[PDB]
């Protein structure tokens, strides 16, 4: 049980997990993970995937959820994005929500389809634009009241006024505005309970690109709302991801978002850390490793042996950088192209083992690091663009170690320039 943040994570079958725009739904013990299916690195339709599990790391994939109709809205011309499925205890009946739209997105509908078991196939019944308004990124949030009474939460008027507004008690349709926050370009939004109270997770406007998440709290779904403040450190911009789904775990939460990679959508990544309440305000736990217990409703960090770069011993043309970002003040900068770092005396019990890179990368666009261990083979790492060169993040790679000591080398045998390296931790 580890929950890896930005690794190529697979399902049962060794596929990896195509499920971009989380929405969990919990069915007993089971849960159910649906996402937007970005095989085939496109931005239109394919399917929505329904994926189970137990644990909430081990997952199975089921047939798909949802699936194209050529000539209709849900056609894979089409937008489908950020679907969510609540149960209907009423009709006995899931109910699947999601962002409809044409490619150029100027169509700002939602789209419902139903089934009668959590994974369907469902059934598409329709987009339409809730009370004539528009709704691009949306979630569906379901409170813990008599009715279970549900709730559309979505970006509406040209991405501009955030509104909560109520569903009827199909939930096929938005019945009543509930809150609207005009003004507040507020997106990718998410509702999580926490001690009765209610806390909105959402991003700000800026395209693919990440930026910084906030939290805001009620005491009731039509507010009065708190005013935004930051779940992450702001200069990683929610250490480079976007809000997805907001799971409660206990008496904290789990942070669920996307990597978006518009080149390779099919390759974004799943960018999953505790949220932690202890100090009454939700904070991102930034873990690279952690172990979840959805039975229990806790998390576990697992702890791991940092080495500075800094400390290695460079080769060729590579240089040591100082900065306020890095760990120790300083990195190693001029990797690749000639410029190599070894970290040497890295212990080990032997075994596969997670090690998180932390590196600097100011360009617009990836980088990537070759790294090579006890001088084996070569495997490349994406480095994304971390906001600026002096804003550090960190990606994992697993790598098999040896009992005892070890060496790791960066930046060999690539034309190309790797982003500046601070750190690593080997968990
Ligand atoms: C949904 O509810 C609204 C407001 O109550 C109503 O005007 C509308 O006819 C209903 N149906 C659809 C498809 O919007
Ligand atoms: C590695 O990074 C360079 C840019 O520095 C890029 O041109 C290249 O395509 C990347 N390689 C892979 C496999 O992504
Ligand atoms: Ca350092």
């Amino acid at each position: 049980n580890q929950i890896v943040s930005g690794a190529a994570w697979t399902d049962t079958a060794g596929n990896t997990i195509q499920a971009h725009g989380a929405g969990i739904l919990q069915v007993g013990s089971t849960f159910y993970w649906f996402g937007e299916d970005k095989s085939h690195n496109s931005a239109l339709f394919k399917a929505v995937s329904c994926y189970t599990s137990s644990d909430l790391v081990n997952w199975s994939r089921q047939n798909d959820a949802l699936s194209p109709i050529a000539g209709t809205m849900i056609s894979t011309s089409n937008v489908v994005e950020r679907p969510k499925v609540i149960f209907n205890q009423k009709n006995s009946e899931y109910v699947m929500w999601f962002h409809s739209d044409s490619s150029n997105y100027g169509a700002a509908m939602v789209g419902v389809a139903t089934a009668k078991t959590p994974c369907g196939p469902y059934t598409y019944k329709g987009s339409f634009k809730p009370l004539g308004a528009d709704s691009r990124d949306e979630s569906i949030f379901q409170d813990d009241d008599s009715a279970q009474t549900a709730y559309l939460l979505y970006a509406s008027d040209n991405n501009q006024n955030f509104k909560i507004s109520r569903l009827d008690a199909n939930y096929y349709n938005v019945t009543a505005q509930v809150s609207v926050m005009n003004g507040a370009t507020l997106e990718a939004p998410g509702i999580v309970k926490h001690n009765g109270e209610y806390f909105l997770i959402a991003s700000h406007t800026s395209g693919w690109a990440p930026n910084p998440n906030k939290w805001f709290s009620a005491s009731s779904l039509a507010g009065p709302w708190s005013a935004q403040q930051d779940i992450a450190p702001s200069a990683t911009r929610t250490w480079y991801s976007q809000n997805a789904f907001d799971l409660p775990l206990g008496s904290n939460a789990i942070y669920m978002g996307d990597r978006w990679r518009p080149s390779l959508l099919g390759s974004s990544r799943y960018i999953w850390y505790p949220l932690d309440f202890s100090s009454g305000a939700p904070q991102i736990v930034h873990a690279d490793v952690w172990s979840v217990n959805v039975q229990a409703g806790t998390y576990s960090v697992a702890s791991g042996t940092s080495y500075e770069a800094e400390n290695g011993q460079r080769g060729g043309s590579s240089t040591i950088l100082s900065g306020s970002g890095f760990s120790g003040g300083k990195a190693v900068g001029y990797l690749g192209h000639g410029g190599t770092v070894t970290i040497n005396n890295v212990q080990s019990n032997g075994g596969s083992h997670w090690v998180a890179l932390y590196f600097a990368n100011g360009d617009s666009t990836y980088r990537n690091v070759t790294v090579s261990v006890n001088g084996g083979p070569s495997v490349l790492v994406d480095q994304p663009d971390s906001g600026g060169g002096n804003v550090v993040i960190s990606v994992p790679v697993k790598l098999n170690l040896n009992s005892g000591e070890n060496s790791i080398t960066f930046g060999s045998g690539q034309s190309n320039y790797a982003a500046d390296l601070d750190k690593i931790i080997v968990y």
